């Protein structure tokens, strides 16, 4: 209706990760065990406030089933924010982070704003990616970086609230 | 991206209606009692083999919460069909459907193809819209017309094969 600013913000990362929960969770602060996530490709928006403004923070997700042309297209296009979101309790998730940045910097804008964020730190009894270095990482490559739980919703507020501050 | 044709079809119509079932039936032939309906808008692909052309038919569909220019607008633009869908065992469902042919009216393209879909025909028992009168009220607006059970798969393939065949 009435805002400032419209601000897209796409998710991306290996599946299981947990961005439609990311997605639910900051845009209607709703969780799911039982993964509710997207077939294809999804996007909820969120007014919130940045600096008095406000700000309807468009977040998008997808399965990454479907890679056609005019879908990889659409997805990124517009985009001036991304989460690049793994699995604190799953190693591979996040060696694939490299491989994530390498889509980003092939498909999104030359301006887009990256994100790091280590999702389900509810699961640390469990960790298998030091909170250390991933954030090493993060700096290395000039990107913020923040551990987050979608399930007990942990940091979920603060990751986007600072992506968006970053954009502004 | 190596298919013919991209065919965007969006479902309209009240929610709880069915639509996010017939996504997912028209996409993988799956169905969901406990619903995982899109919490915004979300848009899956089915890819058709017809006439030797293959096409991609992207069907879109909406929580009908968010209602601000840009998505509604985002929403319709470029759709070639769409799937006016009631549920047969509300009678409700089915007096909003003037309601929703107005908004394809000044949303969608004028020649967009409308399929009029009366879904749920497995709750026979409880049936409160008459099949002969949904059918003349669709004959009178020019609109396709089927019933359909998104659970039982009932003319769901068939309302799909219908539409596009009108559209190609
Ligand atoms: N423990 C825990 N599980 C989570 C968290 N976020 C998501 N999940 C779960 O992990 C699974 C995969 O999540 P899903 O959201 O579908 O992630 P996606 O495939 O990346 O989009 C589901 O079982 C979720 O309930 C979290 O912060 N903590
Ligand atoms: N009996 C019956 N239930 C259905 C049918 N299609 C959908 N449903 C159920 O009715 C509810 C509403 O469906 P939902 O797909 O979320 O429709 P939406 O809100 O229009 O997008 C869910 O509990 C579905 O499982 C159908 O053909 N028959």
């Amino acid at each position: 209706d009435e805002y400032d600013y419209l601000f897209k913000v796409v998710l991306i990362g290996d599946s299981g990760v947990g961005k439609s929960n990311l997605l639910s969770r900051f845009t209607r602060n709703e969780f799911n065990l039982e993964s509710k996530s997207t077939i294809g490709v999804e996007f909820a928006t969120r007014s919130i406030q940045v600096d008095g403004k406000t700000i309807k923070a468009q977040i998008w997700d997808t399965a990454g089933q479907e890679r056609y042309r005019a879908i990889t297209s659409a997805y990124y296009r517009g985009a001036v924010g991304a989460l690049l979101v793994y699995d604190i309790a799953k190693h591979l998730t996040y060696e694939n982070v490299e491989r994530w940045l390498k889509e980003l910097r092939d498909h999104a804008d030359s301006n887009i704003v990256i994100m790091l964020v280590g999702n389900k730190s509810d699961l640390r009894h469990l960790r298998a990616v030091p909170t250390d270095e991933a954030r090493a990482f993060a700096e290395k490559n000039g990107l913020s970086f923040i551990e987050t739980s979608a399930l007990d919703s942990t940091n979920v507020e603060a990751a986007f609230q600072t992506i968006l501050t970053e954009i502004y």
